[PDB]
């Protein structure tokens, strides 16, 4: 349709996928979510090396069959995830070197791919090869130190394992073009598609925080792989503080690259993260949409301080007299150019009046108050601004409503379940 | 003695208590907090009716005394709580009715103050009477029905029980003065004193949220009721939100009231708390101290939008070129009059520069690079404003420092152990 990831990001032929942790399945508030919202899925540690291969020659794959099970019955496609890399390799993978580990390698890739063989839409085929030391060369690793030809080895032996299948190359810290990382990842894919080494796509594992934050030479980045001749897509995306604006423009980024397949956020609600603490996701702890998956929604559907009137009795959101005290009832009044009436929405998904005091509701239920309040971050004080004109309370569900369908000035700002009203519906200005 | 709050509020003859939980008494990063920042305890369950007296006539004072003595043995006073009041009574109380209930009341009274006669600096001799039904009356418990003049009673009872101990009347949402639940109180407190009623104190619960707000007028309704010649305390303080200024606003209010004997939070950790959902607390989980703390630190020892000025250097934190790019590190720069060198300190701890954009620190460690990132509420995006003009970091407990000790335009900011350099002093004006 239009009304979720999946959907919206198909409009352009696009996908919208998640990672899935079988242990999760189980929990219903998680799959509703996950099933609703998106067409692809990747395993979170269900086909990776330890848990494919426990043991030396002997495979398993009950963990991932669990995972792939789930994606296909709800009409998912799936991610492979992944290969070949030096993290969470099982013991016995870990005290490999020369070329015993280079036959084990590709031994692994035999092995899982066989399985899958014809069923995985892409494979990331090897992962993390290159170094953040700021050299933008390889990482030093038990592979890497079977020779510099390994990450090759892999993509060919992939490649015949199941030819069906897009192998792709994933990586992080390898968004932002002025990172040698990057660079030395380009430089690779460059040489691997001029001496004809199997590989049909990079992807960019977007995990975004202060340490590695998004930056819009993000776009160039994707046109420049794009340009070697390979589909790129964005894999594992999560940003700290979950920004409107940041999860906004990664979704423009890909859609501004025809070669970008789509978008994958690692996990659905903050609780499943491995990063809770940094809140990077799109729904949060009770599965409620947060203000970043509005933007991202609209983003895919296509697309300061100032005033919010209500489209449907043309007055604005008011501050009554001004007030500056915390527990105030907002109202609607006639439109003027006041501080009262300077609503500024955030990245966080706030309603901040007067700099430091935010659009608060004390409760959830129908005909809670709408007031002012310190800014704290509580999700009752987060809001999202639906296309369709409504704003939703992250955390009661329910849109901003105007008491009675009152329309006349000092008529108070309530909470009710969403009509799509004229009570209910605004326009920024 | 000022570095922490306990000495701080001693200053003035005040104390700054907490509420133990006997249960975590052996977590040594729970008491390493509790007994160097506060020297006034309340059993935070230990003491109750349910707690003292599992049976009638059958009273077990085990648990009350391990946080009575673990007070006295690290420098506390001590405050009963609660004598009498319709909730957490054992099973066998809530179905007691008539006489034989006030009997009961009388009995509890002086078993309880007998045990700890001359041990207890206060005691809550009644708590939660009064109705939150608008009308300013009693609410009707199983207490209020054996006679109005239970209240009375309860207090000529404890009087005679410890004639040492200062007895006071506790309660919740009557700290507003203009709610009439507070006015009823004031009334019966009023009458009480003329009538020569024994009671020589008020607590005020102080539990601030956005449902029941705090207001200045708070201070209006201490200094009213002081006049009646009774002390005041703010017995369970805790803030949603834990609004630096709000929390700093409480403290003076009683600074600002001779009869204010002092400042009672409900809790140490916000993981402690009964509400931790509201993180309404001075320290976080990890034990670090919050915005809030030294809000309160800075207020018990005496005392939108600008400059912060390197008293060191001269100069100001500047963001380079003006950039909004987040990940942009800031510098030291000649003081001038321009948006990216107008600082907001948040209720929440926040250094907000161009409204939406966020001071930033990616680690916890020496080095660590500060700059501006989208405002999304991490401890990493929190500072505290010391008394000393240094400033540091919630998360990493770490001043901002000018590298190097440079003083010249450039000269980029850093995470750095605190030392008191002119290169960690700034003056905001
Ligand atoms: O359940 C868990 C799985 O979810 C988990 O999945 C893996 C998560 O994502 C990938 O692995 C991690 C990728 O991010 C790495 O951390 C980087 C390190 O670099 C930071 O930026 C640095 C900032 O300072 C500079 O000086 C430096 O040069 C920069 O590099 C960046 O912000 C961090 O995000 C982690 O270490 C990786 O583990 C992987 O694809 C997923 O499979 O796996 C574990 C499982 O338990
Ligand atoms: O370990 C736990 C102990 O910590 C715990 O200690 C007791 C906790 O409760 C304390 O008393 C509470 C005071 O606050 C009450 O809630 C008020 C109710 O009113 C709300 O505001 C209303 C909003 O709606 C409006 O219409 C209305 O007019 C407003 O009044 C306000 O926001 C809430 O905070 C609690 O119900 C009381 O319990 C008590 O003193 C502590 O000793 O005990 C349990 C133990 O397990
Ligand atoms: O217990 C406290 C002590 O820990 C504290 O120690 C002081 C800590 O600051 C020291 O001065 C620092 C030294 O580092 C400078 O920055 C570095 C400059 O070179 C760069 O390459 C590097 O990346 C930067 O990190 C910093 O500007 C400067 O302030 C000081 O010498 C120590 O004594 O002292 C107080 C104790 O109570
Ligand atoms: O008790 C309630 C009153 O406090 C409440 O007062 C309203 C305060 O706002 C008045 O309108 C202002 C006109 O000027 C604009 O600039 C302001 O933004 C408006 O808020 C309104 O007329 C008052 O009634 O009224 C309702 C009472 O129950
Ligand atoms: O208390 C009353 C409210 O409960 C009432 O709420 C209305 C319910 O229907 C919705 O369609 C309206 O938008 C909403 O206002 O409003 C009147 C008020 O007195
Ligand atoms: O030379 C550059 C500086 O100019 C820049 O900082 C700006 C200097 O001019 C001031 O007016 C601006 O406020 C300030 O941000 O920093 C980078 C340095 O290379």
């Amino acid at each position: 349709a239009e009304s979720t990831l999946g959907a919206a990001a198909a409009q352009s032929g696009r996908y919208f996928g998640t990672a899935i942790a079988s242990g999760k399945l189980g929990d219903s508030a998680y799959t509703t979510i996950a099933s609703r919202e998106f067409n692809m899925v990747t395993a979170e540690n269900e086909m990776k090396i330890d848990a494919t291969e426990p043991q030396r020659g002997q495979f398993n794959f009950s963990a991932g069959d669990r995972v792939y099970n789930w994606a296909v019955q709800n009409g998912k496609q799936v991610r492979g995830h992944a290969l070949a890399w030096h993290s969470q390799q099982p013991g016995w993978m870990q005290s490999l070197s020369g070329s015993t580990l280079r036959q084990a390698m590709i031994d692994h890739i035999n092995g899982v791919m066989g399985h899958y063989k014809g069923k995985i839409a892409q494979w990331d085929v090897v992962s993390h090869a290159f170094s953040d030391d700021g050299s933008g060369g390889r990482r030093d690793s038990n592979l890497q130190r079977t020779g510099n030809d390994w990450i090759e080895v892999a993509f060919r032996t992939a490649r015949a394992a199941d030819p069906a299948a897009k192998l792709c190359y994933n990586d992080y810290n390898i968004e932002n073009w002025t990172w040698a990382k990057t660079q030395g990842v380009y430089n690779m894919v460059r040489d691997f598609k001029q001496r004809g080494v199997p590989i049909d796509c990079v992807g960019f594992q977007s995990h975004f925080n202060s340490g590695s934050p998004y930056n819009s030479n993000f776009r160039t980045t994707l046109q420049n792989f794009a340009a070697l001749g390979v589909d790129v897509a964005i894999t594992e995306l999560d940003i700290q503080g979950a920004s409107s604006s940041t999860y906004a423009a990664v979704t423009n980024d890909c859609l501004a690259v025809s070669r970008c397949l789509g978008i994958t956020v690692w996990g659905v609600r903050d609780t499943d993260s491995w990063r809770s603490g940094d809140t990077p996701l799109l729904f949060n702890g009770d599965g409620s949409k947060k203000a970043a998956y509005t933007a991202v929604l609209n983003a895919l559907n296509g697309g300061g301080g100032g005033q919010i009137k209500g489209v449907g009795s043309g007055r604005c959101l008011d501050v009554p007299n001004a007030s500056t005290t915390d527990g105030t009832q907002v109202q609607l009044y006639d439109c003027h150019s006041a501080t009262n009436q300077q609503w500024t929405y955030t990245d966080a998904g706030e309603l901040r009046v007067y700099g430091d005091k935010c659009l608060d509701a004390a409760g959830t239920g129908n005909g809670t108050k709408v007031q002012i309040y310190s800014c704290w971050g509580g999700d009752n004080q987060k809001w999202r601004l639906n296309s369709d004109g409504s704003i939703v309370g992250v955390q009661s569900g329910l849109c901003l409503d105007a008491v009675g369908g009152g329309t006349a000035n000092g008529t108070l700002i309530q909470l009710y379940s969403c009509s799509n009203g004229s009570n209910q519906r605004w326009t920024r200005t």
